[PDB]
């Protein structure tokens, strides 16, 4: 059983989550999901929670003393603080892997132009926190990010079932449109379908992923 | 103006990224995002969108024949077809101002496992494809990266939504024992300037040293 809190000053977005295989992973019973407010921890009327940068610069900053008031009482010395960001390091299928063993996550979702540092230094002196990018793209927000996190680990956990890239697959009828499905696919010979995927997954790479196999671009 | 489709057996992942558009901008007509329940164009009483893999394996393939219906009625030849999978090509912050300035956009949501290849390749003879992977990590289905792929594009439409930014602070000046570095304090704007650009070297080595 894993237990995972997202905080963010949009709850409603993190909606998704009861879809497809999370939702079934919430289901069965193998996670428990939960989203916060984090405008739950404010004490003024306007329930402010960003403010101009030290030192300029345009938009906001998250104030640390919300953030600090909810990590407290959410977290723990064990918790695995998941902060996405896109100065982060990479989040990967490794990082995934590792993920999927933890017995809580708690990730904490930024907006505006980011969350001050000391929220993450605090934090780090108290339990493991992970700053990480999901992609080299800019976001409005950390919750679609959260979701990618929780997806991508999910799928991963012992009971929710359990490189190189894929390359095309098929299905029936065997034409289509004139199109034919690889004849090699339909021959009923293992080791000719391996060595023809293989094959497929080794061009596909090279095409899309060159880096994968150590070559530039 | 920008209308963007997307095609999916999960409709209601979309529901809370299509509420969230500001109501100038629709009202404006400048941006339109809709969902598709991909079982309006199922063929049969169980409404099938998968279906076995040709040559074997574990999972299932999404059938070609379903996908083809839905892109037939939904797409045009200015289309651009989006196509997340693990094994697409990169979407970058590039891509992202590339697709901003598209008029339509069709993102078809499957499987990690795959829709049958010959859907992208009949759609490529009339319209430009795009399988794209939005990272180096596997998801089950594509809404997520529906999901991602949409705000990143939509945050650089106009009125709609080298090195790594550095630490950023705001009030109070000192908490829990840590104070704001004093150089942002010193209204000394160049010199800011240069310690940012240090504070962005040092966390690009450590985090991203590949970008260097
Ligand atoms: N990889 C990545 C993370 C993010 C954001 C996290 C929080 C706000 S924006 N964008 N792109
Ligand atoms: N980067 C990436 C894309 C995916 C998808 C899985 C299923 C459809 S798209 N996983 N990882």
């Amino acid at each position: 059983s894993m237990k995972i809190d997202v905080v963010t000053i949009f709850p409603e977005y993190l909606q998704p989550v009861r879809q497809s295989l999370p939702g079934k992973a919430i289901d069965a019973g193998l996670v428990d999901v939960a989203v916060h407010d984090l405008r739950r921890w404010t004490h003024d009327v306007h329930k402010s929670v960003d403010d101009s940068p030290y030192g300029g610069g345009p938009g906001m900053v998250m104030k640390p003393t919300v953030w600090g008031d909810a990590l407290d009482e959410i977290c723990t010395s064990e918790t695995l603080l998941v902060v996405p960001t896109p100065a982060g390091y990479p989040f990967t299928q490794e990082t995934a892997w590792q993920w999927s063993t933890e017995d809580h996550l708690v990730i904490a979702c930024g907006r505006y132009e980011g969350i001050d540092q000391r929220v993450a230094d605090d934090a780090a002196t108290r339990m493991r926190v992970r700053e990480v990018s999901i992609g080299d793209y800019v976001l409005n927000g950390g919750e679609a990010a959260a979701l990618v996190i929780i997806e991508a680990v999910l799928r991963l956990v012992p009971g929710v079932l359990g490189s190189l890239l894929e390359g095309p697959s098929y299905t029936r009828p065997p034409s289509w449109r004139g199109m034919d499905v690889p004849p090699v696919l339909l021959s009923g010979d293992h080791a000719k379908i391996a060595a023809w995927r293989a094959e497929q997954s080794r061009q596909r790479t090279i095409e899309r992923r060159p880096d994968l196999l150590g070559f530039d671009s």
